């Protein structure tokens, strides 16, 4: 159905991974939207052709507010292309980087959006989101929409990205949605000290910190980030908090800006 001739392509926003990502518009409706370019050769040399076929499979049946929307996807033999949801104020890294951490206001409301979201997520069985900040993109009024295609992987190949990994997923095989209460942990942590905590000097000493759970936290972190944090990051999958109770933290309720 689609094709590249059925836009009307703007200036880059930028150069990401696998390719550009361009500001376009739908010819006969003349809707503003984002489109992503993927070359297949570096989908394939990369080893995720096969996660982002499933994803963008997924991810056409969902729709949610923090969810970067995926209105549909094409290609041809040298390129994939993704019709994406346009976020105008670009990547929380970059914001992250800029600020170097977020207050407590910012973080637990994205942390709010971000459970809302991956509720959402696990009641169409989607699970293992990587919602690292690169991978979380900003509407216009600063909402959080999570933009994660399947395009990161880390024997056996892992999917997502390293940091952010549960123990579970690095020891053994099975695993369930309690891996994504784990990562929330990751980024809560990351959004208020300005790096994940299990950040070593090589993949093997994070993979065995991450087997541990052997972090700090910095002395400005407050009791009650601390306190979300902990739960979240624990070692059996089946002790970690439901995302109800995440929502229902006293140190959200008291910081989030929004249900
Ligand atoms: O410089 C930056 O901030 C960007 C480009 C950029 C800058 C400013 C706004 C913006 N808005 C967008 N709305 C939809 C897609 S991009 N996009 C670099 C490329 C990056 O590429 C991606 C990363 C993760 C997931 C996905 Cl779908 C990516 F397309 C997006 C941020």
């Amino acid at each position: 159905q689609w094709a590249l001739e059925d836009f009307e392509i703007g200036r880059p926003l930028g150069k990401g991974k696998f390719g550009n990502v361009y500001l376009a518009r739908e010819k006969q409706s003349k809707f503003i939207l984002a489109l992503k370019v993927l070359f297949k050769a570096q989908l394939e040399k990369a080893g995720v052709e096969h996660q982002l076929r499933r994803e963008v499979e997924i991810q056409s049946h969902l729709r949610h507010p923090n969810i970067l929307r995926l209105y549909g996807y094409f290609h041809d033999a040298t390129r994939v292309y993704l019709i994406l949801e346009y976020a105008p104020l670009g990547t929380v890294y970059r914001e992250l980087q800029k600020l170097s951490k977020f207050d407590e206001q910012r973080t637990a409301t994205y942390i709010t959006e971000l459970a809302n979201a991956l509720s959402y997520c696990h009641s169409k069985r989607v699970i293992h989101r990587d919602i690292k900040p690169e991978n979380l993109l900003l509407g216009s009024a600063g909402e959080l929409k999570i933009a994660d295609f399947g395009w990161s992987v880390h024997r056996t190949t892992l999917c997502g990205t390293l940091d952010y990994l549960p123990p579970e997923m690095i020891e053994g095989r099975m695993h369930d949605e309690k891996v994504d209460l784990w990562s929330l942990g990751v980024l809560c942590y990351e959004f208020l000290v300005g790096k994940p905590p299990f950040e070593a000097n090589t993949y093997q000493e994070t993979y065995k910190r991450i087997s541990r759970v052997e972090f700090t936290f910095p002395d400005f972190v407050t009791e009650g980030a601390r306190d979300l944090i902990s739960r979240l990051l624990k070692h059996n999958p089946s002790q970690r908090p439901m995302l109800r109770e995440v929502l229902e933290h006293p140190w959200i309720t008291a910081n989030s800006s929004k249900p």
